[PDB]
């Protein structure tokens, strides 16, 4: 099956865009990485920054997830993010979302060896 670290670049990652460039870019994104395969996911967020500064937030600050779990941990830089938020037009199997784009610090929790990033938790 799909490893966490790959579902989470799955789910997370665009770093082949430097932010969102339409209003459409959510409808599309959350689509073609098939995250309304089997309902519509309410919420997501993307990352347009590189793999690597991504994974390396994993060494820096540690702070406690919104669950209360110990294994997050909270960017030093503000980095490039696109929110995505159900519409209240959306209607499985034709998901509409809202599209918002923003620079805020964010929050993953990390696993593994390599250690790397499998949930977001939050941007801050």
């Amino acid at each position: 099956k799909e490893t966490a670290a790959a579902k989470f670049e799955r789910q997370h990652m665009d770093s082949s865009t430097s932010a969102a460039s339409s209003s459409n870019y959510c409808n599309q994104m959350m689509k073609s990485r098939n995250l309304t395969k089997d309902r519509c996911k309410p919420v997501n967020t993307f990352v347009h920054e590189s793999l690597a500064d991504v994974q390396a937030v994993c060494s820096q600050k540690n702070v406690a997830c919104k669950n209360g779990q110990t294994n997050c941990y909270q960017s030093y830089s503000t980095m490039s993010i696109t929110d995505c938020r159900e519409t209240g037009s959306s209607k499985y199997p034709n998901c509409a979302y809202k599209t918002t784009q923003a620079n805020k610090h964010i929050i993953v929790a990390c696993e593994g060896n390599p250690y790397v990033p499998v949930h977001f938790d939050a941007s801050v």
